[PDB]
């Protein structure tokens, strides 16, 4: 006779590059039956200023891979890796030279600037040299949206007419998934073919890969289209689940809870409206699923929130999917679909993030088009963070009331413009998460800020904002903000994320759509860590899209020492 | 438009036959956005003596299926189905006629008797008419074993010779998976294509489907070759995991623990023997895996038990594992593979069942070729139930001591033949499980009984046996047996299972290979429930293989009221 | 909403990179409904000495791709492409900048020298700057041979023994498929995933990709494992066929005939020997298949030739699959398999090439281990080119008789050593093809030359040889040879190919295993064009394997002007 397997590299087994076939900048030292412990891997920096990646490897990981996982390699390079372990009581060490191949972008056309996304290091404060950022971004396919769910024909529709479309199947794009270091070097790549295949028409491999979130095992969950997934940093696909049969179009978020369930954001397919028309709803249902893929619970936001509230919907930039700048004019006859509009079957909610509150078994949601809400297990709204306009009772009564640091009311109008105050609500926001501090962090994008469009486009800004909410009193306090004073070059109309980092007291942030509207120019995704105390920029690194006017979604601050438990 | 969906059947949605495509005797009533509770389904008996199937359906199931699951239909029949629920405070009911199609056996040749396996009802006591039994059996493929793992050429092999085989990839067969009622009617069918494709050479769809065991959710786990699965009674494949890369050939058992992990019985691929030869080991590794498919723990039994103990291995009938009746003659040069013999790389252990003891976080194993053992989390042998011959210390010290009802020693020779006692050990046994009564139940097949083959071939018998084990005192008491008087006609040389049933105080049993050796005759799988108090037969039902000399593996007593939580 | 398709690049449609997903150095100009003709593509050289690629594109091709195919790009480059056409009677032209991504080797481990195979230009005579060579080579997988066909157990086999293996499933390797120009630049890449997947165990995607041959449509056929294929230079898979059910292990060759059939080299699975043992035969059956994949005819070489002739088998180097140099010692008990040996079920023939003779509807075959034969449609041997030793009558009588240029006998012994002559037969040869001149060209590797091994290994040589055969007279004349005087650095123990090129009167050659035995060093594949008249080297380019001691198979001289008819 046959062909023999790769022989052992040093004192353990062979060193296999990309063992699972989905992560070309990873390798695996085969255990070859050796019994080892206290394992440590070091991938050495490339060149003078190269960043070292170092981490321990737990027993579960050794057993699962039947080997030592090597993460952090450079592409097209003779990587220098050192592995240390204990065996038979003796301290042991190998040095390996691990050659890798190239990263490939499988989705290129005449719009392509080049094959890969360009990185630009702007600032790296001392003590932040080690940081790694996983970038959850995407690259247009050549055909664009090619598929639609079939809906139910309207009684007001023409007789001869073919049936209409429904839902959001066209929300489909190729993934571009990498880890960048503080030298702007790619230190990880998820093969696009892992989950996606834009050239075939198997809907099982279609959609928009999003909601990459760490699990308690140091692995990650993600959603794409009609499936949700779990994978690890070796590129192993640990779970692949079809959505339960009543739901469709999972986007924006997936998060594992402490109870072993996963919270997902979906639409309801064959949702029967009161007028008896069936639609796939848009971005307005939350599932709680177990690791069998079964449904533990479901929140139907069309019966919990108010799908008729157009206070923010009517104030939005129509160019946040040609018609950029233009404030959106809602129409009463907008066909059902992924279109700005009120009511089930239209994009009335656009929920884009989820946070689980273990304290009361509730969920905090970010509704791009309505605000931020806590919904209980009981399916009742517990609080709302939003300008007060448009909210009828009983919901109006759940609105949180702004207060200062002494606890005294702040006066704001129904558009969320406050007086004599830095306090402002959030507008078309993302990532309404619970920080390790005990507060709510939000990325406040700021489109439709104060429920209008400004005179000039350049007048828009985004903020990293933090709130202290007292649920008993029903008060909200703004306790931290950053970015308002950075102007249009810090403005992300869409996507984006923040997360408080306690290890170094920074606010991590990724603005995913800076300069989205500069026709013909790469879009900018900006990674930041901002010192929480001083507001000094500790890290700033820009990612530039590989095609013009191509947004990014999110980024994560990833830690090698958690990757392989 | 195109083609409309099926319209609603009654007062809910359409009634969809076999929604997942894997269970043709199931249907689903679509929720069509109705909000319902107190759901109960009744599938009416066919004809005068027809068995009725009735069960409640929980919220998670309604949510997961987006509908009411209909279980228990007859093939090719106008089934009469009644669904009852509450909706808007009001008691509701619909009556449905659910036409079903045929059960298909996709694996037939000149050996086939007919397409399906025949049933023969022997006895059904009053009060046992409702009982349903899931039969885990199999049917030969036209080509037989077509594939081998490649191993490592041995230094004693011919210079010119191709490399040898290793492992147990030939342990491959089509499944035949059904539920039988006490009228002998098929009331469920798992499509053979669910997990298996014997005509293609995709090893992902090969193996021997076994270890069908219920989970805490009313669903089931199973193993087939290089994957493990979870499925439900609607035929929904809930999990599908590849085995971790270090392991191969999962057979015989899979059982979920209270900790949400699954225990599996595998081999180790690329196992480096002391002589430096690499083999895939046989049926001698235990995995604990999580629902991410990750390895939580492993027990390497080649370092835990004694792979050179041939006390039982040498006493076996060659015919099991038409050289039947012939006592196995072990050879020092038996080539590595699925072959009777000592050492890592041969079938020295053939472990065929697992039980988790949550009291001390240990595992109880049935080794067909050595006995029954408890092994701790700490990888130490806690006890052995086996004849004393062949055991060296440290392990001999772990042998449990036979005692009577007053705790006085029973006297047994090294072959396990006891004096003046009903006590006997188990030989080539199966399903060493923990009963609800706090005892150890075992199917004592009885091949190589008292460590020899008998004077004449038919001088063999099987037993349902139960033991009480005092682990502190190191003693074992036989507290119940059955079948020793039923002779060769109740002898299953292989496979089989028992399980105590607390609800009706019976011992359930399935003897899977009665008359295996009757050349040209169908093999008998005998389902039994034996009254624990009186030893009276409450149920006896025979299943006959659809080709001669074709073993069954196991059966389960299934309960519809647990199926859809 | 949706995402729009790539917009038009210039005056036709978008320019799509790698439209089919299998050829990353190709692109397609979408026709966007334009009606065009007289199409011409030019990919401009990169840098000062860069080679231009230019070709016409036929109407069939425009219609098939619905666009203009762009072949010849460089990796990771802003390629400059010019497209010219006629439309509405007007001459038209576009210049495009076509960015490409990287080539990836998905199969790397500690043996890897680097990711790609290194090229070394040695000689490019004036007028040969434009030449392109498709290299059919391979790269070891990390696991090596992992799978075996299961065979039939021997009556002389041990009782307890698992069954044996049979056939040649382990003949399995990752492909490395590229076109090189005369600057040593990669100008085409077939994605390894097109046909192969070494990490999965789907045998449908396993084997050894070989027999890449041009079709009358300017496309190519190839075999891998249990399938045969057709593909074009855009990476489109045009045919994928399973082998007919009675055959297995297709290797070495595929060639389309003028009758629309394809000639393949296979083994027979479940071949019943006279002793009643069933085997998969090795490399000794020819199929003629149509484009439906049906069997038009079959030549069973075990009943046509002599499977017992060991004249050459006994003279071979055992190191041509550790035991290199050593002359092979045939044994009477060599287990059946891909092992040197006599009889059906062993590697007695090793047929490695096929040529169809349309003049008499016969096939010329290269038997590595027996010589070169013509076999008629009638299944009768028409002639044999081989040393005379070992050939019994009736076959001995078919041996061709050596003659000089006047037509007078050359005296040679039974080992093929001739006297006073440059004439020599071929030994372990390849590619016995019909040239455009009307002669038989062979690559004469020269292992076991004159039916022995020499005193010293370095004494071996390879030849490009040509013969003029008169079938009526039964004479063979050596009319051209090259390479004997180039010594060990031109010696290919295995693989390799020649083909006469009439356009420039050269003999093209690819020696695929130069330095195979230099342990630890890359293997050398040498591309040559040798002037037929002067014997001057017009082209010489070396390809170095990416792992040590990793042979190449073949290479093709490819012509862009034929690629897109
Ligand atoms: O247009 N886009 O790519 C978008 C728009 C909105 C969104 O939430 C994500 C992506
Ligand atoms: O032959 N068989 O099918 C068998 C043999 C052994 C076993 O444990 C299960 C099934
Ligand atoms: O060892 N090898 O790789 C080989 C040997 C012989 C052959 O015909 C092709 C490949």
């Amino acid at each position: 006779a046959g062909f023999k397997p790769a022989p052992p590299a040093g004192q353990l087994g062979a060193v296999i590059v990309d063992p699972y076939g989905n992560a070309p900048l990873t390798a695996l030292v085969d255990l070859d039956s050796h019994v080892i412990s206290d394992v440590k891997v070091t991938v050495h920096g490339k060149g003078e200023k190269g960043v070292e990646i170092s981490y321990p490897v737990g027993q579960e990981s050794l057993k699962t891979y039947d080997g030592v996982p090597i993460f952090g390699l450079y592409q097209k390079f003779a990587n220098k890796v050192t592995v240390e372990w204990k065996e038979n009581g003796k301290v042991m060490k190998d040095d390996y030279v691990v050659h890798t191949s190239a990263i490939v972008n499988n989705y290129m056309d005449n719009r392509s600037i080049s094959d890969l996304q360009q990185t630009k290091v702007i600032k790296v404060a001392p003590g932040f040299e080690d940081r790694l950022y996983l970038v959850n971004t995407h690259t247009f396919t050549a055909q664009g949206s090619d598929l639609h769910w079939h809906g139910e024909k309207d009684k007001n529709a023409g007789i001869l007419d073919a049936g209409p479309a429904t839902g959001a199947l066209p929300f489909d794009i190729a993934p571009f998934t990498f880890i960048v270091d503080t030298e702007g070097e790619y230190r990880w790549w998820l093969d696009q073919d892992t989950f996606y295949d834009g050239r075939d028409r198997d809907i099982n491999k279609r959609g928009y890969l999003m909601g990459i979130r760490e699990t308690p095992r140091g692995t990650f969950t993600a959603v794409q289209g009609q499936h949700w997934y779990e994978f690890d940093m070796m590129g192993q696909v640990l779970e692949d689940h079809k959505l339960p049969r009543g739901f469709a179009d999972a986007t924006h978020e997936s998060i594992e809870t402490p109870n072993g369930t996963v919270l997902l954001r979906v639409g309801k397919s064959n949702y029967r409206r009161d007028d008896g028309v069936h639609v796939t709803t848009i971005r307005d249902h939350i599932l709680e699923v177990d690791k069998s893929g079964r449904v533990v619970d479901v929140w139907d936001l069309t019966k919990i929130l108010d799908p008729k509230r157009d206070a923010l919907l009517g104030a939005l930039d129509a160019g946040a999917v040609a018609h950029a700048g233009q404030q959106a004019k809602l129409e009463p006859d907008t066909p059902f679909g992924d279109a700005l509009g009120v009511g089930p079957g239209r994009n009335w909610a656009h929920v884009n993030s989820i946070a689980y509150d273990a304290k009361d078994d509730s969920i905090i949601l970010s509704s791009r088009h309505q605000g931020v809400v806590k919904i209980g297990r009981d399916k009742q709204v517990k609080w709302i963070l939003a300008p007060s306009k448009g909210w009828e009772k009983p919901l109006a009564s759940k609105l949180l009331k702004p207060v200062d640091a002494n606890g005294k009311p702040i006066t704001c109008n129904e558009n969320g413009l406050c007086e004599n105050s830095d306090f402002d609500f959030t507008y078309t926001q993302h990532t309404a998460w619970i920080s390790s501090k005990g507060t709510l962090t939000i990325f406040d994008n700021g489109d439709g800020r104060h429920l209008e469009q400004p005179a000039l486009p350049t007048m828009k800004y985004s903020r990293f904002v933090e709130y202290k909410i007292d649920e008993k009193k029903g008060t909200v306090q703004q306790v931290w903000e950053y970015g308002k004073e950075r102007g249009y070059d810090f403005y992300s109309p869409i996507t984006s994320i923040i997360e408080y980092q306690a290890d170094r007291n920074t606010m991590f942030g990724f603005g995913g759509s800076i300069h989205l509207f500069d026709v013909g120019q790469p879009t900018v995704g900006k990674l930041n860590e901002i010192d929480y105390k001083t507001k000094e920029v500790k890290v700033e690194i820009d990612v530039l899209s590989d095609k013009p006017n191509q947004t990014h979604y999110r980024a994560l601050l990833v830690r090698p020492q958690q990757m392989f438990k």
